[PDB]
């Protein structure tokens, strides 16, 4: 009764959420997770993403200087009332460093703008950008039409997509995700601090991500947490107060941590099985995966986790590509499949 017990999940006081292992995927929790709402400033998470592979790509550095137009004005737009700004005004020359962390600390608007010129020549081509990612990253509750997430009467996304976002970020653009952490940047004299509060709270290690709020949206956070190198990432939309936003997150994340575990079963590379072959310069085929495996399990339970396989063809016929899937793997607890995972060919097998 306790090995096998299913947690209870918390009372969340928000519109929607999901709470979701980093490594493995697995959704731990959720509320109304695809629902289409108002992103707030986490549409500036795609923003980050964008720039953060136009720096991976090596397109341009963090000492470089930007110029900033009469587009990333902040007084000569009224656009920008009564929104985050770093006050830039035409002429100014702007390292990018400074320019990305107006973005990802202050969330800046016309920072947004600046960087979006910089990166991509037009706003309009720069969302052009971030709507591709948004299709290569498979979401289906999101799109966006501003760098900024102003002016956007018909941009959406969903928790989950905003907590795949983050997982984009973290795995995709690592030395952009690290200045999520960072709780001050200067910028003309004017020290600004992060708005993810959850930063100060030493009960856990928060590193990311993201908050906004508009009346339409309400309170909404993007929070990332990790305990040794397990990391969870949660998303809430529709929270209730600054406060709420961060408690009821602290609460997800803590839940999480408290009832699963994220374990390593399998590396890419690493002989799971072997099988014979026929008509091969070699007699039998090493078998596992062509990803690293991470499965999230109850707490605890690492001991009682079981692994076997099933073939799909009674027998394996050189030539074997290197990565030909042959079967399947099936991790098992309590004599239930609760995973399975492609089991594929290691090392190609040419004819003899």
């Amino acid at each position: 009764n306790i090995k096998t017990m299913i947690p209870g999940v918390p009372q969340i006081d928000a519109e929607s959420y999901i709470l979701i292992d980093y490594n493995s995927g697995k959704v731990l929790a959720e509320q109304n997770a695809d629902v289409r709402r108002d992103p707030a400033s986490l549409t500036k998470m795609m923003t980050s993403y964008v720039i953060g592979q136009a720096m991976k790509a090596g397109k341009f550095k963090e000492t470089d200087l930007v110029t900033i137009g009469n587009d990333a004005w902040a007084t000569g737009n009224p656009v920008f009332k009564g929104s985050s700004l770093m006050f830039l005004k035409p002429g100014m020359q702007v390292p990018v460093s400074q320019l990305i962390r107006g973005i990802n600390l202050q969330s800046g608007n016309d920072a947004c703008v600046a960087m979006a010129d910089f990166a991509a020549g037009s706003q309009d081509a720069f969302v052009g950008l971030m709507n591709s990612y948004v299709n290569a990253l498979g979401l289906k509750n999101t799109h966006f039409q501003t760098v900024h997430g102003l002016d956007a009467d018909g941009q959406y996304s969903s928790a989950r997509d905003m907590a795949l976002i983050g997982q984009a970020l973290i795995r995709d653009v690592p030395n952009e995700y690290s200045i999520y952490k960072e709780k001050e940047f200067t910028f003309n004299g004017i020290r600004q601090l992060n708005r993810n509060g959850l930063l100060w709270d030493n009960s856990l290690n928060v590193d990311g991500i993201k908050t906004g709020h508009t009346d339409k949206a309400g309170y909404n956070l993007v929070a990332s947490a990790t305990e040794g190198q397990m990391r969870l990432i949660s998303a809430v939309m529709g929270g209730r107060t600054f406060k709420g936003r961060e408690a009821e997150s602290k609460k997800l994340l803590t839940w999480g941590f408290r009832f699963f575990e994220t374990v390593n079963p399998l590396k890419v590379g690493k002989e799971f099985a072997s099988e014979p072959v026929w008509f091969g310069d070699s007699d039998r085929a090493s078998l596992g995966v062509d990803k690293d495996v991470y499965l999230t399990i109850p707490r605890g339970r690492m001991k009682d986790l079981k692994a076997s396989y099933v073939l799909n063809s009674s027998e394996l016929h050189a030539p074997l590509q290197k990565n030909q899937v042959v079967g399947t793997i099936n991790f098992q607890l309590d004599g239930k499949t609760i995973e399975q995972r492609p089991l594929v060919v290691l090392q190609e097998i040419p004819e003899g």
